[PDB]
């Protein structure tokens, strides 16, 4: 089953940091800022095909290529940057103007660093009717539970 997921967000949340620990179980405490990736798992038997897209913010025009054809959503912040937060309900509402959508805010490990609480996002999502979670990339258990979500809740709609 063919299926392709598109991951928006601000820019620096960790987008294509959670994609590259999922896909290939890394972690690079490097940067460099996405034009467009593609990464391609088989994720047990659904072949995923993860848009991973460059960072926008609140003034950004979404292409159809992040509209058409796409199965489901991971939208990004970081709990650390409450400007990420403010700019993924941007990207939402933009989006709007119905497909699974999973709500992420990214390094949790950092948590002396927290601007944005979980049961913020939490509330968010639930205004959408969206999932929400908490990751770290530079956690291999806490990035694959996005990525099984988004599939288990695409096989569920
Ligand atoms: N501690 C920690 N660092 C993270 C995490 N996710 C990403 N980073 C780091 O934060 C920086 C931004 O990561 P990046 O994956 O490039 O974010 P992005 O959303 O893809 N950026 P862009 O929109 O420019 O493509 C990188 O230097 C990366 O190492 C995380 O969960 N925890
Ligand atoms: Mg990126």
């Amino acid at each position: 089953r063919y299926r392709k997921v598109v991951i928006l967000g601000y820019r620096c949340v960790g987008k294509t940091s959670l994609a590259h620990q999922f896909v290939e179980g890394e972690f690079s405490e490097g940067y460099d800022p996405t034009v467009e990736n593609t990464y391609s798992k088989i994720v047990t038997e659904f072949h995923l095909h993860l848009v991973d897209t460059a960072g926008q913010d609140e003034y950004s025009i979404l292409p159809y290529s992040f509209i058409i054809g796409v199965h489901g959503y991971v939208l990004v912040y970081s709990v650390t940057s409450l400007h990420s937060f403010q700019v993924i309900e941007s990207l939402y509402q933009k989006l709007h103007e119905r497909v699974p959508v999973v709500l992420v805010g990214n390094k949790a490990d950092l948590s002396p660093e927290r601007e944005v609480q979980a049961v913020e996002g939490k509330k968010l999502a639930e205004s959408w009717g969206a999932t929400f979670m908490e990751s770290s990339a530079r956690e291999n258990q806490l990035t694959q539970g996005i990525f099984t979500k988004v599939i288990q809740e695409i096989a569920r709609v």
